[PDB]
RNA sequence: UUGAUGUCACGGAACCUUUGUUGUCUUCGACAUGGGUA
């Protein structure tokens, strides 16, 4: 029994050009959810092994954002 | 709200002294963000 610290999906990185994981996720970059519950990973960085998910979208005036934070933190 | 045979109040400049002044380069580089893996 504990308590649930949940902070939100702030671990990004953003960029107005495209970087390795953008250039290779296969497929139309989603849009910018405007409720942060919302937000679910769409693919990882170690594919192979399947560490490390992370969220790819791309906003209206062109930046592109990779956020890799998917865990949260319980304390007991 | 006067009192009566006695009022110069047009009998008295709100006057006199005091510095909006003292100090300050239109300059300039490393910093943001929080996890992830066993």
């Amino acid at each position: 029994e504990g308590y649930l610290h949940v902070v939100g999906p702030s671990k990004v990185e953003f960029s107005d050009k495209k970087g390795d994981v953008i250039n290779n996720f296969q497929g139309t970059l989603p849009s910018v959810p405007n409720d942060w519950k919302t937000i679910r990973t769409n693919d990882f960085k170690n594919r192979k092994r399947k560490n490390e998910p992370v969220f790819c979208c791309e906003d209206d005036k062109g930046n592109y954002y990779t956020m890799a934070k998917y865990c949260e933190t319980f304390f007991f």
